[PDB]
């Protein structure tokens, strides 16, 4: 897994995870975004970036979340991320 | 789909009846997102491949089988849809979602 997911849920979850939570946990590890969220969350931060300032899972955050209207997953950030390597848009 | 979610989540509720600590964060993920190498979901396929004739249908205990022989431990939800996705890919009759 990627390091940040791990970060999530100690973030989401500080004092463990109840079992009344289960199935909310397990539907957002599950949650994705779709290709065109992801192209136009690429797009967004190619619209207000340089390309010398590597761009930090913060900047990927709020892009995300002004196209989704809801808190990002990990998973969300890091397709967002991976989008962005793929046009070596530095990244932090 | 359901079906996924179902089973993911009754195996959750028995593997950690009480809540899951944060201490144990690091086993869950590991668990929830361990995968079959390429390698590993080729040689599945392949297993099921050459003991099937398409009369009938890959059940999920037939991959559920194949993939336990070959990572020699018991297969996790991802795994065995990992190996039914190489199936289809094939068209390969099977009885079990995608």
């Amino acid at each position: 897994f990627m390091d940040n997911v791990l970060g999530w849920l100690h973030k989401g979850y500080p004092e463990g995870v109840p079992p009344k939570d289960y199935f909310a946990l397990l539907a957002l590890l599950k949650r994705s975004l779709t290709e065109d969220e992801v192209v136009r969350a690429a797009q967004a931060i190619l619209r207000s970036t340089d390309g010398q300032s590597p761009v930090t899972d913060d900047d990927i955050r709020n892009a995300v979340h002004q196209i989704i209207e809801k808190e990002p997953t990990a998973e969300e950030i890091n397709q967002v991320a991976a989008r962005l390597a793929s046009v070596g848009w530095p990244l932090a």
